[PDB]
């Protein structure tokens, strides 16, 4: 039942360009995605208005909810008996990223709104996950949480720091994206108990989240920086290390690495037009490039280890639609 | 070993001018506090020196730490066998509460380390919750923060209306501020499995929480509100309900009750000192006064099931000089 997994032999039939959301990847857990929106709406908003809004008005803004779907996949792939404790999973995976992204949308409705908000949907979540009745799940949740906590102050630690290092870099991003990423994959195997997928789901969605995370930061030094809602240079602005302007004080010397470095200690407008430029033509983009392209074949080598069915074709279809964003 | 719990009989002895906190309140549960401190560093700070620095600085502005000790004086009041439980207990109580305040300082360091910081306490809670290892203690805690979200949302919705009730507002303040210290005192009980003294204490914390909370209002229409780090007037600017102004209502007529109304909906300054002048002579404060004494009344009877002991006095000391600060 089992096979190896290339991303050559991938592109031999199947051009990623070709690769529908719908069809590749969200249809064979769509029933089981459809059910999960029921206990969604019966796990927040009836009692609070405000909640149930805000939440739809979020998850309305920006992504396909790849992050529940890809709960819904490995729970399937793990031949999970019971798929509503997936679809219980894979809502309280999609809670914990609609609160971090309220709360990432605090500035220094409104900012109290959104605070209340993303409490509200953590204490919702924590609850759905006790009711699961799993210690082994719970430990892995709790401990995880920490993990993304850590994560996201090591960022703000890191912010205007031109000394940053990509293991730092590394290091924030797994914190930051990635661990969610391995609590709905890995959390899939714990609910199904099949232990010998723990870690290779883990490692899966670790690489995936690793690749989603630069690829996200490219972004936001090209044209297409609108898809993420963003404006070209913002991450800039804010002072954040992402791996394109580490890059791109690794390849460059001179004047053209003082401006990079001067430009994050400072984060004023003024260099920002350079900046970018020095970004663009360094080559620091290309390697940021290759670097997602290497997590991207990580991913799918954990992988091959699943029995191949379409809930694991699913999901390697995910890891080259999510690489052909660049 | 235990007897009645009587107000009347504790002023007969001991006036709550008199009553100490370090040496009344503190001193039965002085060790296992001290070494609660020693557990949260390790619980916290050495990892991310913003939290340990803001969770020491927010801890530094305001009151005795109430929450922990009282969590402290539960457990030795059930003759729980390992207090190092309690003290982990207590360091959770504490960490959620700090999570609250630093929430609660979100405004429309800064608004992005606040959210960070409460967010990272949130995660070290629960997974020292997770490492207690109690399933009860879980679904209380998980129910219960889903209890104090709903509140705090509550709240939200109640902010400039003239027409909320005092069931409502009893229901605000008991999700915001009684329920913590349910779990407080409940969590001891089922710590020690003395399930017997789990409603006792857990109506014990419910009411005295409930007369903490119309004491705090009661102060920010006095000259004492300086002691809650506020200004006179503050919780009329945000429209929040309060008792005293809801009872104001209940004690005016004609335009008093027009001047009052239209403050609420509308959070002008312009009448601000008439409306302090009417909650202040309509007698809505005394009203406030004798439902918080009669709160106090209410947690001192549930709290005489419990055996005669120093800690069950302490929990009694306590009670009376909170209701002291009016
Ligand atoms: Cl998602
Ligand atoms: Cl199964
Ligand atoms: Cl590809
Ligand atoms: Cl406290
Ligand atoms: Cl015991
Ligand atoms: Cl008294």
């Amino acid at each position: 039942h089992s096979s190896g997994v290339d991303l050559g032999t991938e592109n031999l039939y199947f051009q990623s360009m070709v690769i529908d959301f719908k069809q590749d990847i969200l249809a064979p857990v769509a029933t089981d995605f459809a059910a999960m929106d029921h206990l969604i709406n019966e796990g927040i908003s009836s009692k609070v208005g405000l909640v149930m809004s805000v939440s739809k008005h979020v998850v309305e803004a920006g992504g396909k909810r790849m992050r529940p779907i890809m709960c819904l996949l490995a729970a399937r792939a793990c031949d999970l008996d019971n798929m509503q404790n997936a679809q219980r999973l894979a809502a309280i995976i999609e809670m914990l990223h609609t609160a971090t992204l309220v709360h990432d949308d605090v500035v220094d409705w409104n900012n109290q709104t959104a605070v209340l908000v993303g409490d509200f949907l953590i204490a919702r979540a924590f609850d759905l996950l006790v009711d699961l009745n799993n210690m082994t799940l719970l430990k892995d949740f709790s401990t995880g949480t920490c993990e993304i906590a850590e994560g996201e102050v090591l960022q703000l630690q890191s912010q205007h720091q031109p000394d940053t290092t990509e293991e730092t870099y590394l290091k924030i991003i797994h914190g930051k994206t990635s661990r969610l990423f391995e609590l709905a994959t890995e959390g899939a195997a714990i609910l199904a108990g099949q232990e010998a997928y723990r870690e290779p789901l883990r490692l899966f969605a670790g690489h995936f989240g690793n690749a989603f995370q630069i690829i996200d930061d490219i972004l936001d030094y090209t044209s297409d920086a609108e898809t993420l809602g963003k404006n070209i240079g913002d991450d800039l602005m804010e002072g954040k290390p992402t791996l394109p302007l580490i890059s791109a004080l690794a390849h460059s010397t001179g004047e053209e690495h003082a401006i990079i470095r001067r430009s994050i200690a400072t984060g004023g407008v003024d260099q920002l037009p350079k900046v970018i430029e020095i970004v663009q033509k360094s080559g620091a983009l290309d390697y940021c490039q290759r670097r997602a392209q290497e997590e991207t074949e990580a991913a799918l080598q954990a992988l091959s280890i699943l029995p191949d069915t379409p809930y694991r074709q699913a999901l390697i279809n995910l890891t080259r639609l999510a690489l052909h964003r660049i």
